[PDB]
C-alpha cells in the first residue's frame, strides 16, 4: 500500500487540498474574532474546525510514513508537526493560552507555500551570521540591567526594581522609545547623573545595531 | 481633423500649456485653505476651478483620440482620466471627501512631468521585489493581531477588541510608537506576561523590515 | 604694498591666528551663557567680543583685496562674509535674534579647517541627487497637508487648522513622533476612518524615505 | 621560575579557568539582585565574591610577570587591569558607584574569550573612519545648544536653562523623542517660530546621522 500512498501523498491535488484547508480555516479563524459571528454561526465553526484538525492529523500521520526518518529531520515537517499537536491539547485544562496558540497553524501556509518557504529560509539566513553580535548585546543588556537594579530600582521599583524590569525598561530605551520624557528625566529628579549612564547607553546599543544593519548589507 | 488636433495634443506648448494650468491650480488651492481668502476671493477661484476641469476634460477627451487604446493601456495616461473624473462627480450628494479628492490632481505634476515621472518610476519599480516579504509580513500580522483580539480585547476593547483594532494597535507598536508605556506597560499590569508577545513581535517585525531594506540596498 | 599683505593673508601663521581665534571666542560664547560668568567677567567678554569682530572684518577685509573677484565665488568665503556681516548689525534694534546668530561664526571652525571643510563638502555633494526626490516630497506633503485642512482642521485646528499647522502636524507624523496616541487616535475618536488617511500616508513617506537612504548608498 | 610561571599562565587550562570564574562570578552577581536571596546566601556569594576578586588580582599580577612592558601596550590587558582595579577599591568611602562600577568585570568574558574580541574589534575598528562627521556634528551640537540656551531657557529652564541642559534637549530632539508634543508645540505656545529652529535642527543632524550610516556601509 506504501506506493499506493505514497503517490496520494506526494499528488498535487493533495498538496493543493492542504494548502486549500489552510487558507478556508484561515478565514474561519477571523470570523472567530466577531462575537456576532459567534453567536450566529459558532458550532458550524467549532466542527469545521475539528474536522480541519482531524484532516491535518490524517495528512501529518500519512506524510511520516512517506518519510519515516527523512521527516523528523526536516524543520518544515517538524514544524507543522508541532503545531498540529498543540491544536490536538483538549478545549479545556491547563493553559488557555493554548487554545489560543492553535492559531499558529496559519503559519502553515508558509510551510505549504514554497516562495515562502524560500523568503521565511532567506530571512532565517542571516541570523547565524548576526550570532556573534547578539550575543555581545545581550552580555551588554545583562551588564547594565544589573548596574541600573541596583542603580535605581529603589527609587524607582516600576523600572528597575528587578533584573526582569530592568531588562525591560533597558531594552524600552533601546527602541528609543519615550525614554527621556518617559523614564530618564524623571529618574534624574532624584539622580541628577542618570544621564551619564544612559547616553552612553543608548550610544554604544544604537552603534552596535547599526553595525549589524551594515553585516546584513554585505552578507 | 485627426492630424491636425494630433498636432495640437502632441505638441510642446500643449504640454507646457498643461504643466502651467496644474501650478496655477495648486497654487489656487492652498488659498482655498484660508477662510479669509475665502470671503474676499471666493468666487474667483471656484470659477477658476470649474474653467481647468473643463480644460482638463478637453484635453483629455482630445487626448484619447490622439492614442485610442493605447491610451487605456499607459499608467500615467489611466491616472489622469481617474483623477480628473473625480473632480467631475458633482460638489454634493454621496460623500463629501470626494469634494476632498480633488486636490489629488496636483499629482498631474508628477504625471505631465519627466524626472517626476522617472523618479516615481524608480521607486514604483522596487515594489514587485518586495512582494515577497509584504505577503509574509500580512500573514504575520494576521496571525498576531488574531491572537492579540483574543488574549487581551477583553480588558483591553480600545486597543484589542476588534480584529481591526489588533491590526492599528500592532502596526503601532511596529512603528515603535508609545508601546511600552503607552501600550505594553498598561497591558501588563493584568496580563504580566504580555511582554512574551509583544517583546518577540518586535523583533520578527523589526528584523524582517531591516531585510526589506537591505533587500532593496541591493537590486 | 598688495604682495607685502598678499604673504600675509596666505601666511601660515594668519591662518592659524584666525583658528586660534575661533576657538578662544567659542568658549567664550559657552561662559556667555553662564549668568554667574556675566555677573563677574561679562565686561572682559564683552570686549573681548566687539575686539574679535574687529579683528574678523579686518582680516575680511585684507581677504578681499588679496583675492577679490575670485572670493565672491568661493563658497567657503561667501560664507564667512555672511557670518561676520551678521556679527556687525548693532547690539540692538530690529530682531534680537541677530544678537543670537552670532553664534553662527563658530561655523568658521568647519570653514576656516580642512578636513572638516572636506566632510561637510562630501555631505553637501550628496543633496543634487536628493532634490528629484526631495521634489516628489514637498508635492506629496503640500497634497496631504491641503487634504489633512479641509478633513480635520474644523474640529482639530490646534493639529490642522491651518495648512502651516498640517504640515508641522505631517511633518511630526513623518518622523513617527507621538503619532497614534498623539494624533490618530484622538483624531479617530471623531472622524473613524483618519487612519484610511494616515497609515497610506506613514507608508509612502517612510517608503520614499527608505529608498532615497539607499540612494545615497548607490552614490 | 619565569618558564615555569610563563607556561602556567599562557596554558589553556589557566584560560579556561578564568573564563570559567568569570561566567561563574557574572552568574552570582545577577543573583545578588534578589534581596531574598541575599537574607538567605548572601554570606556565601560576599565570601565567593572577595574570593573571585583575588583569584583576579594574582591571575593579573602572573599576567604581568609572562609580559612586562608588551602587557601595558594591548588595551585587552589594560582593560582587565583598570576593571580589576576598580574591583580593589574596599567596600567603602569615596562615592558608591565603585562599588556598582564593579560589574563591569563581566566585559571581561569579552576580553579573555576570542570571537567577542573579534567582533568588539570589528566594531571600534569602524570609529576612527566616523571622528570627521562626530567632530563636525559636536560643533553643531555645540553651537545650536548655546542659542538654544539664549533663545528659550528664560521661560523653559526645564529644558533650555543651561548650556548643559540644552544638550541633553537637542540629544532628546534628535533622537526623535516625544519632540513634538513633548518640546516644540509647546515652546510655540511662547515663541511661534521656534519650528524654525528645530525643523532645520531635525533635518542637519537626521542628514549626518544618514550619511554616518551609509559611510560605515562602505568601508
Ligand atoms: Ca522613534
Ligand atoms: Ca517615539
Ligand atoms: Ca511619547
Amino acid at each position: 500500500m506504501y506506493l499506493r500512498i505514497t503517490n496520494i501523498v506526494e499528488s498535487s491535488f493533495f498538496t493543493k487540498f492542504i494548502i486549500y484547508l489552510i487558507v478556508l480555516n484561515g478565514i474561519t479563524m477571523g470570523l472567530e474574532t466577531s462575537k456576532t459571528f459567534m453567536q450566529s454561526f459558532g458550532v458550524y465553526t467549532t466542527l469545521f474546525n475539528q474536522i480541519v484538525i482531524t484532516i491535518f492529523t490524517i495528512e501529518i500521520i500519512l506524510r511520516i510514513y512517506v518519510h519515516r526518518i527523512s521527516f523528523f529531520k526536516d524543520p518544515w515537517s517538524l514544524f507543522d508537526f508541532f503545531v498540529v499537536a498543540i491544536s490536538l491539547v483538549p478545549t479545556s485544562s491547563g493553559f488557555e493560552i493554548l487554545r489560543v496558540l492553535r492559531v499558529l497553524r496559519l503559519f502553515r501556509l508558509v510551510t505549504a507555500v514554497p516562495q515562502m518557504r524560500k523568503i521565511v529560509s532567506a530571512l532565517i539566513s542571516v541570523i547565524p551570521g548576526m550570532l556573534s553580535v547578539i550575543a555581545l548585546m545581550t552580555l551588554f543588556f545583562y551588564i547594565f540591567a544589573i548596574m541600573a537594579t541596583q542603580l535605581f530600582g529603589e527609587r524607582f521599583p516600576e523600572w528597575f526594581g528587578t533584573l526582569g524590569e530592568s531588562f525591560y525598561t533597558l531594552f524600552q530605551v533601546m527602541t528609543l522609545d519615550d525614554w527621556s520624557n518617559g523614564i530618564v528625566r524623571p529618574l534624574m529628579e532624584v539622580y541628577p547623573y542618570a544621564w551619564v549612564f544612559f547616553i552612553p547607553f543608548i550610544f554604544v546599543v544604537t552603534f552596535v545595531m547599526i553595525n549589524l544593519v551594515v553585516a546584513i548589507c554585505v552578507d
